[PDB]
């Protein structure tokens, strides 16, 4: 099932492709227009659609700037858009960060994940009726994370990348 990046959601730290699939960070802005949907204060992206119901699998493939890092997993829909204030579980993002030497996972309190490696992909499966998001490294298949929660109402594919550099792909 395609999922493309929400460009109205989009923050102005963030430049999304022509076909909507890949998104860089910026140190200048982008003269987005204000929104309450748009991300202001964390340099993050939804996918689209979101999902109320089913089972859901999507690659995010990854590069990493200079002090960069990512963002990757799912979000509820009432997802916090405004503020620098890291975001959790509590917040109902299940997702993991990666950085160059340390990843976690956004646990309450954050789960630090002692990996064989740092990924250069990610693939997320999500399945609402088992209330499950599960992590893997895109290319070793090592197991990353597995959120366990209570989905009501829909579910996006969430992104965030930072620093010049960093930039996300999706694929299917």
């Amino acid at each position: 099932g395609v999922i493309t990046l929400d460009p109205q959601t989009a923050s102005r730290s963030l430049v999304l492709s022509e076909d909507r699939k890949s998104v860089r960070y910026t140190r200048q802005k982008k003269n987005l227009p204000d929104s309450p949907l748009r991300f202001d204060g964390l340099p993050a992206v939804l996918g689209f659609p979101g999902f109320s119901s089913g089972r859901h699998r999507w690659q995010v493939d990854l590069q990493l700037g200079d002090g960069g890092g990512c963002t990757v997993g799912v979000a509820g829909e009432g997802v916090r858009r405004k503020g620098e204030m890291g975001l959790s579980a509590e917040d109902g993002v299940w997702a993991v960060i990666i950085s160059h030497q340390q990843c976690w996972a956004s646990t309450s309190p954050g789960t630090d994940l002692p990996l064989s490696e740092i990924p250069r992909g990610v693939r997320v499966a999500l399945d609402y009726e088992a209330g499950q998001v599960t992590l893997h490294n895109a290319q070793t298949q090592e197991p990353i994370f597995t959120f366990t929660a209570s989905f009501s109402g829909k579910v996006f594919p969430f992104f965030a990348v930072w620093k010049k550099g960093s930039c996300l792909t999706l694929k299917g």
